[PDB]
């Protein structure tokens, strides 16, 4: 048995593990690189071993050290997003088991797909510039060499030079700060990782960072303009750490800091060790984004602990975190809020596999990703077919008091490795030995790599999902003699979540005519709703239903932030409305070059330009 990587140009797991990481490196705003040294301690895993292969994509190499002696390597040729593969010839060769440090001086190019670099007028304070990183899936490589691969997991110690009126963070725990000792006006922060992780897990943010203290072991980070209204946004981080504890066992990363980015962060959340990314679209002023700070709290266990073995296996990460997540917040709003949000994601799940296709091979749970960019391929679908998947079970199982003992013993057999669905499924059947008859009725096969919606839909406790169902179909079966008896009073029971369900509901059957869309919001005012996710939904409807008034409301939206949940989608459904088309087209030339760099070329194949 043997199992290798696509998405990876790096030698395997089998041949050899990267086990330490030694980072000391320079971050230049005037010439957009990371300058530096990688220091690789690698573990042979077979007996002679001449040379290895290490994963880059626009990398500059400066020179390669071993024991203190310039040794040759050869970058072949790149294979378009994958990057380009780079060996190492080693001076000595490697028996089994066998240890070397391998030092890359290395740049990195502006054009990193791994970064985003923003002008100080791109920033809050408009005075200092920023800096992210986004790793997940394969962009540590667009950073530095490595074993770009969650099969292989390592500890890192790193050292980051910046200049010192601004902060430096890490997915790591803050060793403290010394001033540099070869100085410009710098400082060199330093930070260790003691826990084995995923290179994908490796993150920086450099940028007019200031924090604030909102619980024993957490601290919110962002510029000093979005500090206040994130510490009230994210109060309920530690017990909601509290609960995740409960549920798959002791948090062992012993810090965990939140960190607010601008607006043009890709995703909702990204579950960075000791420092989680949010995006500052979930500043609703209310806390109801707040199951997004659950997801990567979440992760913490799966996905951090017991991590995917390959991007194939993408749902294990998501599945378990959705699962995990909306026990956070069942046992924070009860179990009815819950079965809520569980329906909810069955909807997002529909809608997904109706955009693919209900054939399409990336509506399956386990994907082939040979030549498919990872960042093509993603999709709510490994989250809510490995929810529902999962959610399934536990009603099959017996309840999810018996199903959260399998997944915290999951957890604990799994913690510090890489995993694929098949030892996920070999374990399942070792737990429940006892209803193994029970485990033979699931359709593995459909569920597991039959494309479209999953052979059988779970149970949904409705209480709170009927109130929207009931709303939604009045306004979808609408006629003329029912606008009038629409009204405010109609929303007056209903919670944000709840609007927010209401508006995907009535967005599956769109469009909806021109004269009832208007007057939804002659009667409901969802223009001056803030709220992220219905502001979304809302404008999509409106764009849809081909209201000319939106089109400028969708383009502000669109641009003026960048989470590609609401981006991509914005400005697909700008396109299809001939009225706005010339100018969503024109309107992403003019942002590209200021866009993230994933972000940019998504939304350019979307919109089919370039
Ligand atoms: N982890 C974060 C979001 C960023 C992220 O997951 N990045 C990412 C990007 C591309 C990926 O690609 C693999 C994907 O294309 C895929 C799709 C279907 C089935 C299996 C894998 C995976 C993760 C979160 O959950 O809050
Ligand atoms: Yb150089
Ligand atoms: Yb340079
Ligand atoms: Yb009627
Ligand atoms: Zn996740």
């Amino acid at each position: 048995p043997e199992i290798v990587d696509t998405c990876s140009l790096a030698s395997p797991a089998s041949v050899c593990r990267t086990k330490h990481l030694h980072l000391r490196c320079s971050v230049d705003f005037t010439r957009r690189t990371l300058t530096g040294t990688a220091a690789l301690t690698v573990q042979s895993q077979e007996d002679n071993l001449r040379s290895l292969v290490l994963d880059t994509k626009d990398l500059t190499i400066e020179k390669v050290v071993i024991n203190g002696q310039e040794v040759k390597y050869a970058l072949g040729e790149r294979q378009s997003y994958k990057g380009s593969p780079m060996e190492i010839s080693l001076p000595i060769a490697l028996s089994k088991n066998q240890e070397i440090v391998i030092e890359i001086s290395f740049e990195t190019s502006p054009k990193s797909s791994a970064l985003q670099w923003l002008t100080p007028e791109q920033t809050s304070g408009k005075e200092h510039p920023y800096l992210f990183s986004q790793c997940q899936a394969i962009h540590c490589r667009a950073i530095l060499p490595c074993q770009d691969t969650p099969s292989v997991k390592l500890t890192y110690t790193a050292e980051v030079s910046v200049p010192k009126e601004l902060v430096a963070l890490m997915s790591a725990i803050r060793d403290g700060e010394t001033p540099d000792p070869e100085d410009p006006s710098r400082k060199i922060y330093k930070f260790i990782q003691k826990v084995p992780i995923p290179c994908y897990l490796i993150a920086l943010v450099v940028g007019a960072l200031e924090s604030r203290q909102i619980g024993p072991r957490t601290l919110v980070w962002s510029e000093k303009e979005q500090v206040e209204k994130s510490a009230y946004e994210f109060s309920e981080t530690e017990s909601m750490l509290k609960i995740a504890e409960d549920l798959g066992g002791p948090y062992v990363w012993g810090q965990y800091d939140l960190l607010v980015l601008p607006p043009s962060f890709p995703y909702g959340g990204m579950e960075n060790p000791c420092l989680t990314f949010v995006t500052p679209t979930l500043l609703a002023g209310d806390k109801s984004l707040s199951n997004v700070i659950a997801h990567e709290i979440s992760h913490s266990w799966t996905g951090n602990l017991v991590t995917n073995k390959t991007w194939d296996h993408f749902w294990l990460n998501e599945g378990h975190t959705v699962y995990l997540e909306r026990h956070i917040c069942g046992r924070l709003f009860g179990e009815k809020f819950r079965h809520f949000n569980a329906l909810g994601g069955w909807g997002e799940l529909q809608n997904s596999v109706k955009t693919f296709g209900e054939t399409h091979p990336f509506t399956k749970l386990v994907v082939d990703l040979t030549d498919i960019d990872p960042d093509v391929a993603y999709s709510s679908v490994p989250y809510e077919k490995g929810f529902a998947l999962l959610f399934y079970l536990e009603q099959l199982l017996g309840g999810p008091e018996i199903f959260l003992g399998f997944l915290k013993a999951y957890v604990e057999k799994f913690s510090y490795k890489s995993i694929t669905t098949d030892d996920w499924k070999d374990f399942l059947y070792s737990y429940f030995k006892d209803k193994v008859d029970v485990l033979n009725q699931v359709d593995w096969n459909a569920w597991l790599y039959s494309p479209g919606l999953p052979p059988i839909k779970p149970n949904y406790d409705m209480t709170l999902t009927n109130a929207c169902i009931a709303l939604s179909q009045r306004w979808i079966t609408a006629k003329e003699d029912d606008l009038n008896s629409f009204n405010a009073t109609d929303l007056k029971d209903l919670s944000s979540h709840q609007l927010n369900e209401f508006l995907a509901q009535t967005l599956q059957r769109a469009p909806l005519p021109l004269g009832h869309i208007k007057r939804m919001q002659e009667v409901y005012n969802f223009n001056a709703i803030n709220n992220s996710e219905i502001r979304f939904r809302w404008l999509r409807l409106c764009i849809q239903s081909k209201w000319e008034d939106a089109i400028p409301l969708a383009l502000k939206m669109a641009t003026e932030q960048g989470r590609m949940k609401f981006t991509r989608p914005l400005f697909k459904d700008l396109a299809a409305f001939d009225k706005s088309h010339d100018q969503a087209v024109r309107t992403y030339q003019e942002h590209k070059a200021s866009m993230h760099p994933v972000t940019a070329m998504l939304v350019g194949k979307d919109l089919k330009v370039d």
